[PDB]
This record gives C-alpha cells, structure tokens and sequence, in this order.
C-alpha cells in the first residue's frame, strides 16, 4: 500500500451524488492531499438499511451512482480501496431465493451455512454459548427450504445469511467479486466481517485457525489478481496485536480514543505504550463511517479482568467526555447501555468529540500521520464537520450524525476554514516529504511530552506532542510543535493552523 494519505467517502455524499462527481471533487479540490480513496459500498443498493453494507447484488454498481467504468476512470489518478463483504449476503439474493424455492435440490444449497452445516452432530450449550457475537442472541434465524423449516446462520441481521466460505459455490462467488475488482483497477480490498467467515464447532467461530487459513487463501487469490487485502476487526487490543502479526494489514482502532484521552487529560503514557507495542502494518484513522470505537481500548468484554490500555474509569470518563463536549448531541445518537463499559461505539464526528477545538484536532491528525501505517481521512473529518442533527432526526439512525451529505457548494464553503486548510497542508506534507518512507523512532518524557521522529534519505521530521499545554475545549494554545529538514534547511512551525508546514 502506498504510504500516502487516502480519503474515505461515500460516492453520493461528496459532491453532486455520483462516482463521477466524487472523482471530480477529488481531482479538483484535493489534488496532492488525497492520492488514494476508499469508496464506501456503492453496489446494488447503496441506500438500504446499512448504507451499502447490505447489498442485494454485491457485483453490480448501483446504476444511480455510476458504473464500474467510473471506478476504472478514477483508478487512473487515485489508488482505490473497496469493501468485499465475504462473510454473508442478502437473503434477497437470487442464490438464497433459489435455496428457499428448491431446498436441497437448489444448486446453491451448499453455499449457505445452517446449524447442521457446522454441527452435523448435536451442539452443547457450551458450543453455542461460546460463539463470539457482535449482536445479541444466537446467530440463527428461521427460513423455509422448499417446505422445511431450517435454522440459517446469521452473524448480523437475519437478512444477511452467512455463506460457507469453504464451499465451491461460496468461493466461486467471492472470486467473482475479486474478478470485478481486478477488472476495474482497484488496488486494495477491505474484507468486511472476515473474522466471522470461518465456522468450526467448539470454537468461538471468530478469528480461529480456520479463519486465518481463509484469510491467507483470499490473500493469495488477491495477489494473483493484484489485489492487496486489509483486515477489519474491532476487538480487545491484545487480540488486535495477535491478529496483526498474522495478516498483511489491520486497522489501528485504538489511536482515536487514545488521542481523545490524551487531549482531554494530558496523559501521554498510554500513547507511548501503544506506540511501543502497536502493530505497525496498520491503516491509521481518527474517524470512520461508523461510530468512535471504545471497545478497542477495551476491557475484554468476555473476561473483564483483562484490563485495557487505560483503567475502566478512564473509559467511562472518555464516553462522558464526548457527551459533555458535544453538550448531549452524542447522547441523542448513541443508544444508552446502563454502563459505559458495555458500549461498543459512540456516535459523534471526531471534530465534535473534541468540542470543535481546532488545535486539538490538527494535533490528533499530526500524531496519526506520524505513526507507522497508511493514513486515511474520513470525508466528514476532511471537512471538519460537526454533528448533523437534522439528518439524525430525519432517519433516527445514530450513525447518520457522522454521515452528513456534502453538496459541492458546502464543500467549497468549508474549504475556506483555516483548520481545513491546515489539514490539507498537513496531508500534503505527509505525502511529499520522503522522511516518512524511512525509519521511525520516538522519545518520551514521563507523562508530559512525546516526540515522534522520522528520518529519511533527504529529509527528517520530529513532531512533539504536549497536550498538557492546552487543556480545555476552548483552548487555542498549540499542543503540537513540528521541526523538519528538507532542501531548504531546518524549519519549525509552532502552530499547525496559523503556520502550516510546506516542504521545499
Ligand atoms: O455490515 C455490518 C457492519 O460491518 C462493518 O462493521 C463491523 C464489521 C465487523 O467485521 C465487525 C463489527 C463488530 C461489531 C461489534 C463488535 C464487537 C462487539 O462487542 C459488538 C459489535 C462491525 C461495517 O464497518 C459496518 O458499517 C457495517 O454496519
């Protein structure tokens, strides 16, 4: 993966509402800022219950958004990342409807997992209770195979039936997806829900040896087609390290909340610890298309004795801090859970989670860019967007607080703001200075300061982070200082908003 900043966006929520418009925005307004882009699911349909992640036909671009030729066109100027939903598919797919019609006579019967698929001999209460769950309840629902009531395996909504990733038909399906991506010049694949894609009795059916075997298989097929695979998993952080040593790339989901903690308390010891131990084959983010993950720093939710990177009280305090900084906006969008340790994500734009403090936000982005890994910027964050309460009240979908629809006009108006221009200049600095292609190091004081240094063949840079200097949501004191050396000698910026860095 190129070591350049990428954009995460919906095709229809950035510009006029099409892949062509999104491409035009990227090329005309973010040249040199975002040299790659992760296009969120744009298949048929993109506007269902789960904003494109519940496709009926994963292989056809929604004709309202564009075509695969548009993806091919975009690939000529940007590296493209796309999702591959490998664990399940719509119960409204033609295949599953065929299984409902013909049952075991269906050509696609072996393609879908049932309880009997995994437990041909019966299952114990321990067998079923031990399955790792993103949603409450057992992963089964009732469907009728031509007349016969069957329990279909469903890791998520009952409308998303899980496929047998080990069957010939299922694998054929996955490889059809891979063949289209490969045919439209996509570079990177984000394997959605891949950790659940392998089922085996007596195990958690989540990131087991079988799951890793599946991932490696998909990897070989990808490289055979020129597609690199990215793994997405929200889990207890130690499991994240473990998984990261076994795959090409994972997300760094701990950093966003770690930076919220640092900027709200001034403590940097957790950030230094995570820096020391984190997996470096990472994609770094602050905001995503989902809510802010708190489980990723995370007392283990199956065994609360394995403590996270901060005490549980600091986790509760983090959630409450987002609530306070947003003056209750996130409370309206987050479902209450009777205890903040039970929470999975907190629905708020990152900029809003910081109380819209420009200095804090630009500092967070700087840290993100200085840690090993490819940085991604979510489009809302690319425009320093606030919580969209109108859309939330319209749809009652919590996550929509962080999924504002930006018209071209709105984009151009927000591009005049100093913090946005500071982020653009910062991403240019991160994309153009070759120091970041060299070697990484860092120093720490005890709890006040931490300095990340990259040294390269023709440049060097050190970012010093000291949140202790600028406490307060209304604070305007810079909390990040930057020194770097390029063609023009040594340079220093003590305010990344007022004095964004420019490489010679
Ligand atoms: O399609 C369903 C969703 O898939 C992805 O989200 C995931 C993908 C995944 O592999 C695991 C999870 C985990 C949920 C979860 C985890 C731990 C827990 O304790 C409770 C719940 C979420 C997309 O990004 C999201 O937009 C989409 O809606």
């Amino acid at each position: 993966m190129k070591n350049k900043v990428q954009l995460i966006t919906y095709a229809d929520r950035l510009g006029d509402g099409t892949i062509k418009s999104m491409t035009d925005i990227l090329r005309t307004r973010f040249d040199g800022v975002y040299d790659g882009v992760h296009i969120l699911p744009f298949f048929t349909p993109f506007d269902g219950a789960d904003a494109g992640f519940d496709p009926i036909d994963h292989t056809k671009v929604d004709e309202r958004l564009g075509s695969w030729d548009d993806v091919a066109e975009l690939s000529k100027t940007h590296n493209i990342m796309v999702d591959a939903i490998v664990n399940h598919m719509s119960w409204e797919s033609k295949q599953f409807q065929d299984v409902l019609a013909k049952g075991e006579e269906s050509e696609y019967y072996p393609m879908f997992l049932t309880m009997s698929s995994v437990f041909p001999n019966g299952a114990t209460e321990e067998d079923l209770a031990g399955i790792y769950r993103p949603r409450p309840g057992l992963p089964f629902t009732h469907y009728k195979f031509a007349g016969k009531t069957r329990l279909v395996w469903v890791s998520f909504t009952p409308q998303q039936v899980d496929i047998d990733t080990d069957s010939d038909k299922g694998w054929e399906y996955l490889m059809s997806i891979f063949d289209q991506m490969a045919a439209s010049h996509v570079s990177y694949i984000r394997l959605n829900a891949v950790g659940y894609g392998a089922k085996e009795a007596g195990t958690s059916c989540f990131m087991t040896p079988k799951t890793f075997k599946l991932i490696s298989r998909l990897r070989e097929e990808g490289v055979k087609r020129g597609l690199e695979i990215l793994i997405e998993v929200h889990s207890y952080y130690k499991k994240q390290v473990e998984i990261a040593s076994k795959v090409d790339r994972v997300y760094d989901f701990a950093l966003p909340p770690l930076l919220l903690h640092a900027l709200s308390t001034g403590h940097v010891e957790p950030v230094a610890h995570w820096t020391d131990i984190r997996p470096n084959n990472a994609v770094t983010v602050l905001d995503t298309h989902d809510g802010i993950g708190v489980i990723d720093i995370g007392s283990d939710q199956l065994d609360r004795s394995l403590k996270g990177l901060v005490p549980d009280e600091d986790v509760d305090n983090l959630v409450n801090t987002i609530h306070a900084n947003t003056h209750g906006e996130s409370q309206a969008a987050t479902g209450a859970a009777a205890s903040n340790l039970d929470l999975y994500f907190v629905n708020s734009t990152y900029y809003s989670a910081l109380g819209c403090n420009d200095q804090h936000y630009i500092a967070a982005r700087a840290v993100q860019f200085f840690l090993p890994g490819v940085p991604q910027v979510y489009y809302v964050g690319a425009l320093a967007g606030k919580n969209d309460m109108e859309l939330l009240r319209k749809t009652n979908n919590g996550r929509d607080i962080n999924r504002h629809y930006y018209s071209t006009a709105e984009i151009d108006e927000n591009l005049k703001r100093p913090v946005v221009k500071a982020l653009n200049a910062l991403a240019k600095f991160r994309n153009e200075l070759d120091a970041f292609d060299g070697t990484f190091s860092y120093t720490t004081d005890d709890d006040t300061s931490i300095s990340f240094t990259w040294r390269g063949e023709t440049s060097q840079a050190t970012l010093t982070f000291e949140p202790k200097r600028g406490l307060g949501v209304d604070n305007t004191t810079p909390v990040a200082m930057l020194e770097w050396e390029d063609s023009a000698g040594d340079h220093r910026s003590d305010d990344l908003i007022a004095n964004p860095p420019v490489v010679a």
